C-alpha cells in the first residue's frame, strides 16, 4: 500500500549527494564559456527530415520588492510592462511571452477598465500570453517552509483561475539562489507536469551538461517507485540574462539582445554591440546565431530547443518590444527559409517548449535520466557560494514563521463557521496570506533587499498580523460564547493575542499585563487555541499584575501553576555588564494547558490576598562577582546570590542539564541511570576577508573558520521552578536561555549584533557524537536530506539552509535542533552543529543589492534541543539519501512552529462563555497534520466548501509500542456534508469523488488535499 520511505533506496540515474561524492569542482578557464567548455557539433546532425526546431521565449523578471518596494516598481516598471504588452501581443499575433508573478499581475488588471481586462484574456486564451507556475511571487526555495510556498501557489492560482480562467502546468523558477526538490512535491501534487530551474552550481551544469542530464525526472529522495516525479529542465549557463540564454558564448549572444544598441542606457561587456537586422547582414548574423543554438543543443536530447529571452524588467517601453520582435521577425525569417541550417525558429512560450519535447520523447527520439537530491548550495563563480541569505535579515526570518502558524491559525478558526461580509473575514485572511506570500519572494525571506524594501515587508507583515488577530479573537468569541447569547460587534475586540516568544522579550513590550485587584477585578477569562489534530498539553505564562494568583479550568478545577518574575536583561552603560532586572509591578504565572485537537479552551486566573493552595513560586539565584540587590515587589522569595559556578538543573522526570559558570550547557543526562553526555554550547564569530571578496547579503566568504567570542565573566541568571526552569546568561551581542519543562530543553537568544561589523555569530554545539562528515538538514520544513561535509569544498559552500531543523548521529546517539526561523548551518566537524545567528556586513557582495546588512535588530531566536538514544530505531541504509525525526524531536518542532495560541479576554465579564471547543474532534495520529483548513465559499453559497491540506510525515520506528488512535475524516469535521472530494493541493480542481464521503488519510511524506461540500 503505503511506499516505505525508509528500507528500500531508491535507483536513480543521478542521485546528487552520490554525485557530490565522486565530483571534483576544479574552477577551469573552458573558453568563451566560462564554466564549461568548447562545444562541438556535427553539422549533419540536423537535415532536411531532422530538424532543430527553436522556440525563442519571450520574458520579463520582475522581482516583487528588491531595489526597490513592490509598488516603487510596479509604478516605474512592471504597469509599463504589462500595459505594452497587452498592446504588442494583441497587434502582433505571432509574438508571445510569458509571465511569473500573479502579484503584479493582480495589482495591474484590476487596474484595467473593462475594455483591456477583455483584450487581456483574449491573449491569454489565444497562447500569446501564458502563465509559467502563477504563484502570487516565484519564491525562495531554501528559507521558505513548504506549507508558505503552497499558500503562495495557491494564491496566485486561485487568482489565476478565477479572473483568466488558466491553471499553469509548467513552472518557471530562473532566480531563486539554489533549488529545493519541495518545488517538485508540491508541484506535482499541484498539477504540473513540467518545470524550469536555472541557478545550480555552476560545477553541477557542467557535469550534467557532459552526460546530456540537464533534462530529468526529479523524484524525491526516499521514493523508490517514482511517483513524485516531474520533468525538469535546467537550464545550462551562468544567468537568465540573454547573453547566457542563446548559447555558450555570451560575446555573440550579446549581439542578439537589442536593447543593448546604446538608447536605452545598456551595453555588452563584451565590446561587440547588437547591430540591427538588415537584407545584407542577415546571413551572418543568423549563422552566427543558428550556430550558437546548435551548440546549446548538444546539450540536450531532443531536437526541440528553449531560448529564452528576456531579463530583468524587460519588455518595458514601446521601442523594446519593437527593437526584439522586428529584428527575431527578420532572423526568423531568413533561418526558415534557408534549407542548409535545418532549423525552424519561432516565439514560443514555455508550454510549447515541454509539449514539444514530450512528443519528441513519445516518438522514441530520447529517454531521460532519473534524479533525486536538491541544488544547494549554489555558488555561481568560482568561491563565491551563495550560504549568506540563509541568515541574512533574521528578524524578519523569524517573522514569517510567526506569520506562517498566524494565518493557519486564523484561517482555521474562521473556517468553523460562516461568516456575514459585514464580519470582513475574508478581506482580512485575503490581506494576510497576500502579504505573507509577497515575502516569499526570493528577495523578500531571503534578506537580500535594499533596506527600505525590508521595511516595506515588514510593514506589510505587521498588517497581516494584525489582520490574523482580528479574525482569530472574533472567531474565539462566536465559537466559544452560548449561542443564543452571542451578540458580535464585528469591529470589536473581545480578546488579544498574548504571544511569549513574538517579537520577543527585548525586542519589544509588546506583552499586556492581566490586572487583577480587589477593588477593581477579581478574575480572567484566558482561552488557548491549538491548531493541531491531537489532544495537546503545553506550558502557557501570561503576565499578572499579582504573585497571588491561581488558575482554574471551566469547571473550576484547580490548575498547578507556577509563579517567575519578569525578568528583563539591560546592557548597564553603567557597570558596562549586562545583567537582568526584575520587575516590582507585573509578576509570570505559568501553567498547562490542555487543548482538544483543533481546538479551544477556557482557563481562569483569579486573584486572592496571599499564596494560593496550586500555586508555587520559582526560585532565583544570580551569579556574578560583586552583586546588587534585586528586590521584587511582592514576589514572596527572595533573589538568592553567588559567585559564578557550575549548576545543574531537573525539571519533572526529564533530563538533567549540567551549566559552566558561564551559563552554558556542558552535559545532559536523560534519565536518573544514565551518563551524563558532552553537549557544549559556544559562542564564535565569524570575520570578512581583508583581501579578495567581501561577505554580503547573498555571499558568505568567511576569513576562516569561526573564533570564539569573548566572554569575559558574564551574569548568569538561573531560575528555578516546579513547572519551568531555566539559565539565562548576558552575553556579548546575545542573552542566552536554556529552558527546561519536562523534556527537551528551549534554547532562546536574544540577539543583538549591535555595531558589530563586518562579524557573523554563530551558536555551535560540540558532542562526542561520532558523526564523521555527515549530517542532517530540513529542506522547507518537509523532509531531511542527508549531507556530507566535503573538504575539497571551502567552509562556506558546507553551509545549508536550516529552515526548521538539523541533527547529526553515530549508532548510539543522536542530537538533533529544530528552530523557530530559518537560519544557515553546518556540521563542520564531527560532533559538531552549528548555526548562524545574524550577520552584519559592511560592504556589498557584487550581486546588485549595493549595500551591505548594518539594518540588524534585536531577534528572539527559538529551539529545542533534543539528545536521544537511537541505537534501537530502525533507520535508512547507509546509502539512502534521507533522514527521519523521532517522536519526539518532530513535537518538539511543532512546539515551535505551531505552538498554542493564547487570548486574554478584554473586558471584565464574558456573559455565555463556554469552556471547550472541539472536544469530539478526532484526536489523529501524531504524524498526521491538518496543515491547512480554509473555507473557500462566502456565506451566499448554497454549498459551502472547506480545503483541507493533509500531511503525513514519516518518523522513525524506535520501539516505542503504538498506542490506537482515531482516524481522521476531515470531510466529517463540519455538518450536513454533501461530497467530498480529493482535489489539487491549491483546491482548483477535483481529482476523486469519494466514496460515503470520507476522506482517506494519507501515507507517510505524503500530502493531499480535500474539499468537502456542505448544504446550507
Ligand atoms: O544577484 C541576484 C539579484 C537578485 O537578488 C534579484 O532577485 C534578481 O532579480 C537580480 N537581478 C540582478 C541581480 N539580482
Ligand atoms: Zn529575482
Amino acid at each position: 500500500q503505503c511506499q516505505d520511505v525508509v528500507q528500500d533506496v531508491p535507483n536513480v540515474d543521478v542521485q546528487m549527494l552520490e554525485l557530490y561524492d565522486r565530483m571534483s569542482f576544479k574552477d577551469i578557464d573552458g573558453g568563451v564559456w566560462k564554466q564549461g567548455w568548447n562545444i562541438k557539433y556535427d553539422p549533419l546532425k540536423y537535415n532536411a527530415h531532422h530538424k532543430l526546431k527553436v522556440f525563442v521565449v519571450p520574458h520579463s523578471h520582475n522581482d516583487p520588492g528588491w531595489i526597490q518596494t513592490f509598488e516603487e516598481y510596479y509604478q516605474h516598471d512592471t504597469k509599463h510592462i504589462l500595459s505594452n504588452a497587452l498592446r504588442h501581443l494583441h497587434d502582433n499575433p505571432e509574438m508571445k511571452f510569458i509571465w511569473a508573478e500573479i502579484s503584479y499581475f493582480a495589482r495591474f488588471y484590476h487596474d484595467l477598465g473593462e475594455n483591456k481586462k477583455l483584450q487581456m484574456k483574449s491573449i491569454v486564451k489565444n497562447g500569446q500570453l501564458e502563465f509559467v507556475t502563477g504563484g502570487w511571487v516565484m519564491p525562495d526555495e531554501a528559507n521558505s517552509h513548504w506549507r508558505n510556498v503552497l499558500l503562495q501557489l495557491t494564491e496566485g492560482q486561485t487568482w489565476l483561475k478565477q479572473f483568466m480562467n488558466v491553471t499553469p502546468t509548467a513552472s518557471w523558477a530562473i532566480d531563486p539562489f539554489g533549488h529545493s526538490p519541495t518545488m517538485p512535491y508540491i508541484l506535482q501534487k499541484s498539477g504540473f507536469k513540467n518545470m524550469l530551474i536555472q541557478r545550480t552550481h555552476y560545477s553541477v551544469k557542467k557535469e550534467l551538461a557532459q552526460q546530456r542530464q540537464l533534462e530529468f525526472l526529479w523524484r524525491q529522495i526516499w521514493d523508490n517507485k517514482g511517483d513524485t516525479a516531474l520533468f525538469t529542465h535546467m537550464m545550462p549557463f551562468y544567468s537568465y540574462d540573454i547573453p547566457h540564454t542563446c548559447g555558450p558564448d555570451p560575446k555573440v549572444c550579446c549581439q542578439f539582445d537589442f536593447k543593448r544598441m546604446g538608447s536605452f542606457g545598456l551595453s555588452c561587456p563584451w565590446k561587440v554591440p547588437p547591430r540591427t537586422i538588415s537584407d545584407q547582414n542577415v546571413a551572418a548574423r543568423s549563422d552566427l546565431l543558428v550556430d550558437q543554438w546548435k551548440k546549446k543543443a548538444e546539450l540536450y536530447r531532443t531536437n526541440v530547443l528553449l531560448i529564452p529571452l528576456g531579463d530583468d524588467f524587460r519588455f518595458k517601453q514601446n521601442t523594446e518590444w519593437d527593437v526584439q520582435r522586428v529584428n527575431y521577425e527578420r532572423l526568423f525569417e531568413h533561418i526558415n527559409s534557408q534549407a542548409h541550417f535545418n532549423v525552424q525558429a519561432q516565439f514560443g512560450t514555455l508550454q510549447e517548449y515541454f509539449d514539444a519535447v514530450h512528443q519528441a520523447e513519445r516518438a522514441g527520439q530520447a529517454e531521460f535520466p532519473t534524479l533525486s537530491g536538491d541544488f544547494f548550495t549554489y555558488a555561481d563563480r568560482s568561491d563565491n557560494y551563495w550560504s549568506g541569505y540563509y541568515t541574512s535579515r533574521p528578524y524578519h526570518k523569524r517573522m514569517d514563521r510567526v506569520l506562517m502558524h498566524y494565518v493557519r491559525a486564523a484561517e482555521m478558526l474562521s473556517a468553523w463557521h460562516s461568516w456575514d461580509g459585514m464580519a470582513r473575514i475574508e478581506e482580512r485572511l485575503e490581506q494576510a496570506r497576500r502579504e505573507l506570500s509577497l515575502f516569499q519572494h526570493h528577495d523578500g525571506i531571503t534578506g537580500t533587499a535594499k533596506t527600505h524594501v525590508v521595511v516595506d515587508y515588514e510593514q506589510r507583515m505587521q498588517e497581516a498580523l494584525k489582520a490574523c488577530q482580528m479574525v482569530m479573537q472574533q472567531s474565539v468569541y462566536r465559537l466559544l460564547t452560548k449561542p443564543s447569547i452571542y451578540s458580535p460587534d464585528f469591529s470589536f475586540s473581545y480578546f488579544t493575542l498574548d504571544d511569549s516568544r513574538w517579537p520577543g522579550s527585548g525586542v519589544e513590550d509588546s506583552r499586556t499585563t492581566i490586572i487583577l485587584g480587589e477593588d477593581i477585578l477579581p478574575s480572567k477569562h484566558v482561552v488557548m487555541h491549538n491548531t493541531l489534530p491531537h489532544w495537546r498539553e503545553q506550558l502557557v505564562d501570561f503576565y499578572v499584575s499579582s504573585p497571588f494568583v491561581s488558575v482554574t479550568d471551566l469547571a473550576n478545577n484547580p490548575v498547578e501553576a507556577q509563579v517567575s518574575p519578569v525578568w528583563s536583561w539591560h546592557h548597564d552603560t553603567l557597570t558596562k555588564t549586562i545583567h537582568p532586572q526584575g520587575s516590582t509591578t507585573k509578576y509570570r504565572i505559568i501553567f498547562k494547558a490542555r487543548v482538544p485537537p483543533m481546538g479551544l479552551a477556557t482557563y481562569v486566573l483569579t486573584i486572592s490576598d496571599s499564596k494560593p493552595e496550586h500555586t508555587s513560586y520559582a526560585s532565583n539565584l544570580l551569579l556574578r562577582k560583586n552583586p546588587t540587590s534585586l528586590p521584587l515587589g511582592q514576589y514572596p522569595e527572595d533573589v538568592k546570590f553567588g559567585d559564578p559556578r557550575e549548576i545543574s538543573l531537573r525539571v519533572g522526570n526529564g533530563p538533567t542539564l549540567a551549566f559552566s559558570e558561564q551559563g552554558l550547557l556542558k552535559s545532559i543526562q536523560l534519565t536518573q541511570d544514565s551518563p551524563h553526555v558532552p553537549v557544549h554550547f559556544k559562542f564564535l564569530k565569524y570575520g570578512v576577508r581583508s583581501h579578495g571578496d567581501r561577505s554580503g547579503a547573498y555571499l558568505f566568504l568567511p576569513n576562516g573558520p569561526a573564533s570564539p567570542v569573548e566572554l569575559g565573566q558574564p551574569v548568569v541568571l538561573v531560575t528555578k521552578g516546579k513547572l519551568e526552569s531555566s539559565v539565562s546568561v548576558g552575553l556579548p551581542s546575545v542573552v542566552h536561555q536554556t529552558i527546561m519543562r519536562g523534556g527537551a530543553p528551549e534554547i532562546r537568544n536574544l540577539v543583538d549584533i549591535g555595531s558589530l561589523d563586518n562579524t557573523e555569530i554563530v551558536m555551535r554545539l560540540e558532542t562526542h557524537i561520532d558523526s564523521g562528515d555527515i549530517f542532517y538538514t530540513d529542506l522547507n520544513g518537509l523532509q531531511f536530506i542527508k549531507r556530507r561535509r566535503l573538504d575539497k569544498l571551502p567552509l562556506q559552500a558546507n553551509y545549508y539552509p536550516i529552515p526548521s531543523g538539523m541533527f547529526i548521529e553515530d549508532a548510539n546517539t543522536r542530537l538533533t535542533l529544530l528552530t523557530g526561523q530559518p537560519l544557515g548551518g553546518s556540521s563542520l566537524a564531527s560532533g559538531e552543529l552549528e548555526i548562524m545567528q545574524d550577520r552584519r556586513l559592511a560592504s556589498d557582495d557584487e550581486r546588485g543589492l549595493g549595500q551591505g546588512v548594518l539594518d540588524n535588530k534585536p531577534v528572539l531566536h527559538i529551539y529545542r534541543l533534543v539528545l536521544e538514544k537511537v541505537n534501537n530505531c530502525v533507520r535508512p541504509s547507509k546509502l539512502h539519501p534521507a533522514g527521519y525525526l523521532t517522536s519526539a524531536a518532530h513535537k518538539a518542532s511543532q512546539s515551535l512552529l505551531d505552538p498554542l495560541d493564547k487570548f486574554i479576554f478584554a473586558e471584565n465579564e464574558w456573559i455565555g462563555a463556554q469552556g471547550q471547543f472541539g472536544g469530539d474532534h478526532p484526536s489523529a495520529r501524531e504524524d498526521l497534520d491538518v496543515s491547512v483548513m480554509r473555507r473557500l465559499t462566502k456565506s451566499s453559497a448554497k454549498t459551502q466548501r472547506v480545503g483541507y491540506v493533509l500531511h503525513r510525515t514519516n518518523l522513525m520506528q524506535c520501539g516505542t509500542p503504538e498506542e490506537h488512535t482515531q482516524k481522521l475524516d476531515v470531510c466529517h469535521l463540519l455538518p450536513n456534508v454533501a461530497r467530498c472530494e480529493r482535489t489539487t493541493l491549491t483546491f482548483l480542481q477535483n481529482l476523486e469523488h469519494l466514496d460515503g464521503m470520507v476522506a482517506p488519510e494519507v501515507c507517510p511524506m505524503e500530502t493531499a488535499a480535500y474539499v468537502s461540500s456542505h448544504s446550507s
